[PDB]
């Protein structure tokens, strides 16, 4: 599919059981989801962008159906104030920018 | 060009005749630059990013060259962590995402 830009690309994801609606987000090196529970080890992190820095917890390996694609990377869950899928994912599914 | 995402989506921007590095960023609505100065007056807004909300400087219709790609628009000018190119101007150089 192709994506335009007048508003957020917003797509439909399943994670850990559970639908989700996240924001495709070239901007975002690592895919940071709202809390949720995981299966498996997880480490904290922190992450940083506009207004500071915000604790996550790391999960790896974790698979991610994102708009129909499947795809497996680490997913950070923690207090963002929206879904973000990053480029950790969105390579996996083939995403690019053009112009 | 198609641009993917392996690493992250610099290109160079010219705003106020200066080249600057910046990151295309679909996941932002709107253009946000480092301290720099723009010609005309501004108007306050205040933008919510990963981290908690900042105070920012609007300048509108800046003509701003993105990768080669003439735009004139919206500038939000403060202490983003990065350069950030918007939706907005996003939009004016006719990028889409693709997968
Ligand atoms: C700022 C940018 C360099 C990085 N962000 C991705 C952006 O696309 C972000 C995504 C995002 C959207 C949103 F709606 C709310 C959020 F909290 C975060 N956009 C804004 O901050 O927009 C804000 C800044 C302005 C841009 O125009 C408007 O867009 C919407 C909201 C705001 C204004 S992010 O969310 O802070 C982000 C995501 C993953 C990520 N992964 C990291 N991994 C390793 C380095 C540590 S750091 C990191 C930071
Ligand atoms: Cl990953
Ligand atoms: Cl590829
Ligand atoms: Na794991």
């Amino acid at each position: 599919p192709q994506i335009t830009l007048w508003k957020r690309p917003l797509v439909t994801i399943k994670i850990g059981g559970q639908l989700k609606e996240a924001l495709l987000d070239t901007g975002a090196d690592d895919t940071v989801i709202e809390e949720m529970s995981l299966p498996g080890r997880w480490k904290p992190k922190m992450i940083g962008g506009i207004g500071g820095f915000i604790k996550v917890r790391q999960y790896d390996q974790i698979i991610i159906e994102i708009a129909g694609h499947k795809a497996i990377g680490t997913v950070l869950v923690g207090p963002t104030p929206v879904n973000i899928i990053g480029r950790n994912l969105l390579t996996q599914i083939g995403a690019t920018l053009n112009f």
